[PDB]
């Protein structure tokens, strides 16, 4: 579980988007497995606008942070699941790391700010769902 609070938004994966998140849905993109809702109180996050391929992420299942370098957003075969076929996640970035079901919604974050959040994973792999280029979320 985990959140990104920017501005008047809070930014999720859709797969764990709660009956609250749904009554008060801004986007959301299921191909990309983010959904962002409104919020009363004014968030804590900063958004990265930048191409950075290193960062850091909170890992849950290990209550710790890990640096990781990660792929460009792109197209990615991601296999099925309890909450969607088997399908092409886009605007998701790779990295080596260690992850579990319940890590999804870990922050990714360089120098410049919040990155994504952790969206798949598997096998020492680790996948973040980009919020870089999501320039709305900024007004
Ligand atoms: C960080 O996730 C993992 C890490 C290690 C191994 C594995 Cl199988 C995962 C899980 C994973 O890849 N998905 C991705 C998927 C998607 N974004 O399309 C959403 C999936 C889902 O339905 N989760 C609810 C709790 C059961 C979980
Ligand atoms: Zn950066």
């Amino acid at each position: 579980s985990g959140a990104i609070y920017v501005g008047n938004y809070r930014v999720v994966n859709r797969h764990l988007a709660t009956h609250n998140d749904w009554a008060n849905l801004v986007w959301e993109d299921s191909s990309r497995d983010l959904l962002v809702s409104s919020t009363t109180a004014q968030g804590c996050d900063t958004i990265a606008r930048c191409d950075c391929q290193t960062g850091v992420y909170y890992c849950s299942s290990r209550r710790k942070h890990y640096p990781v370098s990660f792929s460009k957003p792109s197209l990615i075969f991601v296999e099925a699941s309890e909450y969607y076929p088997a399908r092409y996640q886009s605007h998701l970035m790779l990295a080596v790391g260690h992850s579990e079901p319940g890590d999804c919604g870990g922050i990714l974050r360089c120098q410049h700010g919040v990155v994504g959040i952790v969206s798949t994973g598997g096998n020492g792999l680790v996948g973040f769902a980009d919020v870089r280029d999501l320039l709305w979320l900024d007004e």
